[PDB]
């Protein structure tokens, strides 16, 4: 087991990423970690070295240069020689909590879809409201800004997969985001949705309980996909500030319930963002990782890679 | 000025309608009301027979367009029908959105050469109780083309401006990002042109996490999104609250204060109910749960809607 980790992608980076590698080297003892960024500022944060190597580079993917440029030109940014690295066989695994457009870019040109998948999906399990061991699988989040129906079809499929593989959820509940119980997008997906016996497809969900466990993977568009997250998102962190207002102004109740609140919140307890249908485990961390979100999407990587379920999704369409 | 009332329309109707009536009246004593429905149901809960008139039927909407061409007889027909034959200069309804968005398109009419009306509300910004932002299209259609947020644009600043009296209001187009470069082949093609077009304030890409502090006046985007985006921000609102809810029902003082003030922070039908924008005359979708308080905020809405000349604005411009 090998992993290769853009040490340099992040707000906090290379901070909270070597540290986040710090704590998943306790976890698991005998995965090597190959960090890549510049070894000065990697080596200030090393707090003991065994399992780690370091590749020095002086670049790194910039706030902002576009992707597919950065990623052809840029050939020593920190995020491309990680990504290299896995396409060579090097590694078996990429993280980054760099620029999403840029890792998706790496994981296009770089290290490769899965030949049948057409479209790989940025996919996130996300929260259940008072199941803290649970969640749910959504994608499209954000790969693409447009899809056509045998993407979403492929969706159910490539979530299904994760789902059951990796979160131990047996013949996992395929929902349609949709507005209500179509657009020409929808319309065609539900009908090859119920038309496939191979699925558990349990029909339309509705936005508005998305974070009810309505289904246990839930499909759509890419664009779709983006708005609603950041809608769950901005909408949290907005009803997260009244309280901490309050607090700000009996304030061990109000406390509790804004820690409460975070928690129920906090889905990258879970791992990270899976760019899926791609040849390799890549991952992208959220861009304000401390060492936990690392850690945790480390866990999810091992859990992916013991479980073999790339390589399954390999023999499944290749 | 006479407004057509769906009496039947709504979980709470007709005692929530008439009783929203009833203030109304109070606020606005030469407004003349038709309440369409049965009137044994109606008389109960008038409380001053001043200028309302009863339309009875014992039918009422439970398929929205067939059923629209179909019960000439049903309440919100009768209602949307009167406005048609110029017997009334704006009609409202708690009842079904899809057949509302039926009878408003096919009775009422659009104006011409306004394409597809659009689903619009104002929507709250946190902190700011006398703000808000108009939103459209949250789901009068299912699929729209870059010409049809334009018009969005165009319809959404000529409300905030005259009805909401927001001058040079700020149009953001909803996106997945900030960039121009940036978004679906639906929204390149709408930044282009709303960039493009002289009449208005066009500020650029809006991102969704953002959407609830203010970040413009009107906010255009298709019907699929819009709705998924609504629906996405109440769902997580709901959830937030909920959390809040079992916190108290298990100090409990500022817990409770706090519940109320984010119900009351997220309670936008204080600004009126949805319009079915780009109709021939104000049409308004009250929500279905309405007690008296979002029914009297709706005629205000109408009543501004008429005094302004809103509508007529928009023929002459169009």
């Amino acid at each position: 087991m090998k992993i290769a980790v853009d040490a340099m992608g992040g707000d906090n980076a290379p901070q909270a990423i070597v540290e986040g590698v710090m704590l998943a080297k306790q976890d698991f003892p005998d995965i090597e970690f190959q960090l890549y960024g510049k070894e000065a500022e990697i080596k200030k944060y090393i707090t003991d070295e065994k399992n780690i190597t370091i590749i020095h580079t002086d670049e790194k993917i910039a706030s902002d240069d576009e992707p597919v440029k950065a990623i052809r030109r840029k050939k020593t940014a920190s995020m491309v020689l990680a990504a290299q690295a896995v396409k060579n066989g090097e590694a078996d695994a990429i993280f980054s909590a760099g620029n999403t457009g840029a890792l998706l870019a790496a994981g296009l040109f770089i290290v490769g879809r899965i030949k049948n998948v057409e479209r790989p999906g940025l996919m996130s399990t996300l929260p259940v409201m008072g199941e803290p061991d649970k969640g749910f699988d959504m994608l499209d989040l954000g790969a693409n800004a447009d899809n056509k129906p045998e993407h979403l079809v492929q969706y159910a499929v490539l979530g299904s997969f994760y789902a059951e593989k990796v979160r131990n959820v047996q013949n996992p509940r395929v929902g349609l985001l949709n507005n209500g119980t179509g657009s020409e997008l929808t319309k065609k997906a539900f009908e090859l949705l119920a038309a496939d016996e191979t699925i558990n497809f349990v029909g339309n969900v509705e936005a508005r309980e998305l974070l009810n466990g309505v289904a246990d993977v839930v499909v759509t568009d890419g664009f779709t996909g983006n708005a609603v997250l950041k809608s769950i998102e901005g909408t949290a962190m907005n009803m997260m500030s009244l309280l901490k207002t309050a607090i700000l102004s009996g304030a061990l109740l109000l406390k509790n319930a804004l820690h409460g609140m975070k928690d129920e919140m906090d889905y990258s307890k879970h791992g990270g963002a899976v760019l899926f249908g791609l040849k390799a485990p890549v991952i992208k961390t959220h861009g304000a990782t401390g060492p936990d979100a690392v850690r945790y999407t480390i866990r999810q990587i091992h859990t992916m890679l013991e479980t073999q379920v790339v390589p399954q999704l390999v023999e499944y369409y290749e």
